[PDB]
């Protein structure tokens, strides 16, 4: 209906840019730094191997074997189908195939049942070969007798009579730092366990170890490795070597019976083991896959990233161990490595490779028939993709890790599952920092860095995406962005073939980023145009933001940049976002002129050094401190590069110089405290008490919090539930008549002022009174407990005055307005709370006795006082929408917006005259009458109650209170004589019929809007002293017909109509 325009759904100062409570984020602190822990700088390189061979063909050792059947298959031949000396070649020949497959760029030493001094001189040279460079030192003890004890492998002599005895000790002392061994032999533990004792407890926090120095071994101390012909006598050395063709092997013989399936087909598996789009290949990447997943899941960040990121072949085999562990364990052995790691067989993960084993088993018989290239491709990753979507979906928390990272890293560069893995990628990497973290620790980095090269326009947005939520967490990816030419790929995208300018905001981030406090990426960025592309776009508020943001970053403290920007005309662009209607953009646009500055002379840097600082001048005055803080910013810029000129026209103050100097004594005055400790350190800057005592800016800092976020219904209840009491208590107040005044009150409250309370307010849906001193102590009290809230100071600055009282935002969680009479208004948060107010808002009205009055409806504060003009301004925009002439010549005494109608204005003045403005119209004087014939100050005036503008207005200090409505005439409708002279007060309800005035005698009077007398108080001094005079506060209670009362006395009083 009609009378929802007393119920504005108009929220004000609730943005981000006035935080609250665990954040002083918005302008004031800088930007949280930054402690990652995915900084692995080594990648190493094992760059030698050895291949060590003891087994005497046929001549068998001492220990066990006694098996008729016998496996002795090695890197898959026959050694009894080659003699002793052309099998052993072949067999030295295939495992080194069999290894350079994994790392081809090594080098690979074959030796054949050594001496110990042949031993001797392969461990020498492979640290002559690489000395920092990792050596693999690979040991085979099939025809030879099994460790000992202390700590012994054996080798052969010359003549091969005798096993000769070779320590560990003397294998270490030639094998140091950088080293791995794998050992294929029965009791290998006997092996790690004298490796343990080689080197003293200590050094690390681990299980047992301190140096580089990792181990593979086969089984435990105990265990024999297997005779059964199902396995060879290679089985350690061909599940590291051999996985695949291994674990095929092992799944037809050990689970499917194995005589339905020929298992010379997997010797004949089609393709090569690098194409994932071949059986062979998508196979072998699955098993990377599969049992990198299990290693991510089980292993510590730290132990995962050492054995599988940073050396690629101890990776690879670290990840065949893992079938090793599972194989070998169907054959009486426990495997073992020196970096333990824990139980990795029957995970929940090798059933996934089980399933693709068989049904890639299944496929084998038709391809080898003949080469259709029929070749379905695995369910696998396509599978896991949408179990990583369960995941994200339900059970969208930090509820341990999502397990399919690994493979979602895995598919990252293949074209049939590219486009959702990064999309659920970035779905992951919204959710918060701790899982951009995870993403970054699995190995996502270089994959996503290698993705800026494509051309595919639809991979480029979401790409943006991931690199906006990384760079939001690491910003030292600057470097290497750079250095890869990553930053040319966020410079094409701002100039779009494409478009969505919320995908634009974010590629202007990441070159913001990129640049910030980076010269080789601020040259880098200004090389490829980046001023031109980013000046283009000035010619939505975010994007404008960013494109401010960007350049600012660019110039700043970088010559080269800033003499482009001003001969690309940087300022003339950059300028009319100062007067944009989002704080945001406004202080981003500081911020870009402020960083491209630093007798009669003119050079093109100094008619742009000066238009800049004009342009910063005006705005100075700006209603939000996001935007004045700024501002200060780019003045104690310009101060220190012109302190000997302002130290001279500074002096004289105590053209544009002098303006400079006013500015700096302004914001070292200003009510936000913040921006206030700023001007003070502009002015020192000057020498009126370096780079640190240069005053940081804060915006492009609390601008990145955005990015580094993800990308109701009990504030519609709330609202729904005050709106309600609102509506009902209106009819009331409209339609239940008003009796007398019930003489006795319901507080005697004590404020403790010890001058007396100068105004006061009075909470619509709860039972609060908020009053205010002489010296501006604000106090909230609550008259249904009797007790005190809270008490402020309204700033710590020595000149002193109270002028008005108002809430803002009334209908959901409000906001205390408080105006000092030099026109400061400051906006309290959480006023009522114990001690928990934050300062949301202050800015200075009037740019003097000032008088304010606030506006929900159209958010509008209309302020004025001994001036020639009514200032306006736009709370939602917080910026000087105008200055309206007044037009009298003597100052405004009383102010009144009309809450019904918004943009209305009713003004009181010093010589009792009266005035109506809208100041939504062209000409904003509506009218202007004398009523009331008293040349004496108009004490207060309101609006009458309803729907129409007629006006209660006018109460002069001649003690007369003069009812008009200017609809029809001019004189007064009625006219009502409260005091012989001396009106202090007059108070005026918002929807109920009545009005109460105070006398500077002692007294209050209330009257029905009619005007009869309903009441009067009388107020009585204490002690001799007969000053209550200043019955300055008088309010009536918006909803109810309840009066708080008070004078300059003490208390408060809150009177009621029975």
């Amino acid at each position: 209906a009609t009378s929802m325009a007393y119920l504005p759904q108009t929220i004000v100062l609730c943005e981000l840019r006035h935080d609250a409570s665990e954040a002083s984020a918005p302008l004031g602190t800088s930007e949280i730094v930054l402690v990652p822990k995915w900084r692995l700088k080594e990648r190493m390189k094992t760059g030698c191997v050895a291949l060590v061979l003891c087994l005497n063909i046929t001549v068998d050792p001492p220990d066990v074997i006694k098996i008729s059947p016998c496996a002795r298959i090695e890197a898959w031949i026959d050694p009894f189908s080659m003699a002793p000396p052309k099998a052993l070649e072949t067999i030295g020949k295939n495992l080194s195939t069999q290894y350079e497959r994994w790392q081809p760029r090594a080098r690979y030493k074959v030796q054949l049942d050594p001496t110990v001094d042949e031993v001797r001189k392969l461990c020498l040279t492979c640290r002559k070969y690489a000395k920092t460079e990792r050596v693999l030192f690979h040991y085979n003890g099939h025809g030879v007798p099994k460790p000992t004890a202390n700590g012994e492998i054996w080798v052969f002599n010359k003549s091969y009579t005798q096993y000769i005895p070779l320590p560990i000790s003397e294998l270490d002392s030639w094998l140091k730092t950088p080293s791995i061994y794998v050992f294929d032999c029965s009791a290998a533990r006997m092996i790690l366990n004298a490796f343990a004792e080689l080197h003293d407890w200590g050094s690390s926090g681990s299980s047992g170890s301190s140096r580089d120095c990792i181990l593979l071994a086969a089984c435990d101390v105990h265990e024999t490795l297997p005779q059964s012909v199902e396995f060879p006598a290679d089985v350690f050395t061909s599940c590291l070597t051999t996985p695949i063709k291994m674990a095929l092997k092992w799944f037809c013989r050990r689970s499917l019976l194995k005589e339905i399936i020929d298992e010379s087909l997997i010797d004949r598996i089609p393709g090569r083991q690098n194409d994932r789009k071949t059986l062979l290949g998508e196979l072998n990447w699955i098993f990377t896959a599969v049992t990198d997943t299990i290693a991510w899941n089980v292993l510590p960040h730290e132990l995962f990233q050492r054995l599988f990121r940073q050396d690629l072949l101890v990776a690879s085999l670290f990840r065949n161990f893992l079938l090793a562990e599972r194989i070998m364990r169907s054959a009486n052995c426990n495997p073992i490595s020196h970096p333990m790691l824990p139980p990795t067989h029957q995970h929940h993960m090798w059933d996934a490779w089980d399933m693709a084993a068989e049904i890639c088993l299944s496929q084998l018989p038709q391809l080898v028939l003949d080469p259709s290239t029929e070749f379905q491709p695995s369910p696998f990753f396509t599978e896991q993709l949408t179990a990583f979507e369960v995941w994200l979906d339900h059970g969208s928390e930090h509820k341990k890790p999502p397990e399919q990272l690994p493979i979602v890293l895995q598919v990252l560069l293949s074209q049939c599952h590219r486009f959702r893995a990064l999309v659920l990628l970035g779905r992951f990497l919204d959710m918060g920092s701790w899982a951009v973290d995870l993403a970054l620790s699995v190995g996502i980095f270089p994959y996503v860095l290698k993705l800026l090269q494509t051309t595919t326009n639809e991979l480029r947005q979401i790409l943006v995406f991931i690199w906006t939520k990384i760079l939001a967490l690491d910003k030292s990816c600057q470097i290497d962005l750079v250095k890869d030419g990553g930053h040319t790929y966020f410079i094409r995208f701002l100039d779009s073939s494409g478009a969505f300018p919320e995908q634009r905001a974010m590629a202007a981030f990441v070159l913001a980023v990129i640049v910030d406090g980076h010269r080789r990426g601020q040259e880098a960025c200004l090389e490829a145009n980046l001023i031109g592309v980013c000046l283009g776009h000035l010619e939505e508020p975010l994007f404008l933001q960013w494109l401010c943001l960007c350049l600012g970053k660019l110039w700043e403290d970088f010559m080269e940049a800033q003499i482009m920007g001003r001969e690309a005309n940087a300022f003339e662009k950059l300028a009319p976002l100062l007067s944009e209607p989002q704080p945001e953009v406004r202080a981003a646009a500081v911020f870009a002129l402020g960083t491209l500055l630093d007798e009669f002379d003119d050079d093109e840097k100094i008619r742009a050094e000066d238009a800049i600082i004009k342009s910063l001048l005006d705005v100075v005055s700006d209603g939000s401190p996001l935007v004045r803080a700024e501002v200060a910013v780019a003045l104690a810029r310009f101060a220190f590069g012109h302190k000997q000129h302002l130290k001279l026209a500074a002096a004289s103050y105590w053209a544009v110089y002098s303006q400079c100097v006013r500015a700096m004594f302004a914001l070292a005055k200003d009510p936000s405290p913040r921006i206030a400790s700023l001007g003070r350190r502009v002015l020192s800057i000057i020498g009126i008490e370096e780079r640190s005592l240069l005053p940081l800016s804060t915006i492009y800092g609390w601008s990145c919090g955005h990015f580094s976020k993800p990308l109701s219904q009990e504030i519609a209840a709330k609202r729904e539930e005050k709106e309600k009491f609102a509506l009902e208590h209106i009819a009331k107040c409209q339609h239940s008549s008003i009796s007398k005044l019930n003489n006795n009150p319901i507080a005697n409250w004590d404020t403790r002022f010890e001058t007396g309370t100068k105004t006061a307010l009075l909470h619509p849906f709860s039972p609060i009174v908020v009053a205010a001193d002489e010296n501006e102590r604000i106090r909230v009290w609550n008259y249904e407990e009797a007790t005190l809230l809270n008490g402020f100071d309204n700033h710590d600055f020595p000149d002193k005055g109270i002028s008005k009282l108002c809430l803002i935002n009334e209908l959901d969680d409000s906001l205390l307005l408080v105006a000092s009479c030099d026109g400061s208004v400051r906006i309290w948060k959480n006023y009522a709370t114990k001690g928990k107010q934050k300062l949301v808002t202050g800015f200075s009205s009037i740019q003097l006795n000032a008088v304010v009055d606030w506006q929900q409806q159209s958010g509008y504060l209309y302020a004025s006082g001994e001036t020639s003009t009514v200032t306006l301004w736009d709370l939602e925009k917080e910026q000087l929408v105008r200055s309206v002439p007044s037009e009298s010549e003597c100052g405004v005494t009383a102010l009144s917006a009309s809450q019904v109608h918004g943009g209305q204005l009713a003004a009181g003045f010093a010589d009792g005259s009266l005035r109506l403005y809208d100041v939504r119209s062209p000409e904003p004087l509506v009218c202007a009458t004398r009523p009331h014939q008293k040349v004496e100050r108009v004490v207060g005036l309101s609006f009458q109650p309803g729907l129409d503008p007629a006006k209660v207005v006018s109460a002069s200090q001649a003690g007369d209170i003069q009812f008009l409505d200017l609809r029809t005439t001019r004189d007064t409708y009625l006219t009502i004589d409260a005091h012989r002279g001396s009106l202090t007060a007059l108070a005026v309800h918002r929807h109920a019929p009545i009005i109460a005035s105070g006398s500077a005698k002692q007294l209050i009077k209330v009257f029905s809007l009619q005007g009869e007398q309903l009441g009067i108080i009388r107020y009585y001094p204490s002690f001799m002293a007969q000053k209550i005079g200043s019955v300055s506060c008088l309010t009536f209670h918006p909803y109810q017909v309840l009066l708080a009362a008070g004078a300059a006395d003490s208390f408060v009083s809150i009177y009621t109509h029975d």
